[PDB]
């Protein structure tokens, strides 16, 4: 026998200018943030956890996926944890996402760290190809929070 | 883009081979880096102290070619059948953490060797895809395998 899957780790931080109550607010609103992602398609939200349906377009990864997550830490206004997993049409991903907004000249830095495990097709594709596609969908995320907060 | 990211390829093998000697003989084989770090193609140097070890090794694998060091322990131990290793290794380019755990049984008035391999691989070796190294990590484990049936 002989078998492999992906571990990933990214860890980043980015500026808005808008407090970090407001910011807070909208990170740990599921209705809202989800909007943020790219092929956003739909979200359900209940108990503090959520599903967000989305269309990849990543893409050697493309098609329909369903991310199902739960906050566990949250601590108004300054840090969240996520916990959750993500489905294609043939990859898999578990996965922990930690989030940190903390007061940066009136504006908010929020800080974030992303770790996870992947399995199924993406598993053969090798982080060079994995790296740009992850780093597209984090550019996709942080510009729609920017815009969904309104920034520029 | 202040967010950067590595991928991983975590692989687990599974083998066994059959060898011509007594359980013993082989255990002692495989317990003794001084003797078993010969089986390695590109084999430089080992250097011992007590149940731990450094094996330094030119590769020619590989698109993972050059200078490769590993640091390993023998962490279990049961005298005349099974043992643990668990190391460390790094390239110009590559890292490896890994446990390796092997069973030397009789078979035929001989014996057989069981084991199984699992690593986290970085760097050069996971930017690839997992389909390319696998067919490397195959190679060298088929040369290893050579290589202690060769020494014995």
């Amino acid at each position: 026998a002989g078998v492999w899957g992906l571990k990933v780790r990214y860890e980043g931080s980015f500026e808005v200018s808008k407090t970090p109550e407001e910011v807070f607010e909208f990170l740990t609103d599921p209705k809202r943030f989800s909007r943020a992602f790219p092929g956003f398609k739909s979200v359900e939200v209940e108990d503090g956890s959520f599903t967000i349906e989305l269309r990849l377009s990543l893409g050697p990864l493309r098609g329909d996926a369903r991310v199902r997550a739960s906050f566990e830490d949250l601590e108004k206004p300054s840090k969240a944890t996520v916990k959750g997993s993500g489905r294609g049409a043939g990859s898999t991903l578990d996965f922990t996402l930690r989030f940190a907004v903390e007061p940066s000249g009136g504006g908010s830095r929020v800080s974030w760290v992303f770790e996870g495990n992947v399995g199924g097709l993406a598993a053969s594709m090798g982080g060079r190809v994995l790296d740009s596609l992850a780093r597209r969908m984090i550019n996709d995320v942080i510009s729609g929070v920017k815009r969904e907060l309104g920034e520029a």
